[PDB]
Formats: structure tokens, C-alpha cells, sequence
């Protein structure tokens, strides 16, 4: 929901760095 918005935005950084 609305709150997940800030939490989702974090995954942006996740997708910014590499994790295998």
C-alpha cells in the first residue's frame, strides 16, 4: 500500500547494486 512506497523505493538501491 501507500507505506510500501518508501519501502519499495529502497529496492531501487537494491537494483542499483549487484547481488548474486
Amino acid at each position: 500500500r501507500q507505506y510500501m512506497r518508501q519501502i519499495e523505493q529502497a529496492l531501487r538501491y537494491g537494483y542499483r547494486i549487484s547481488r548474486r
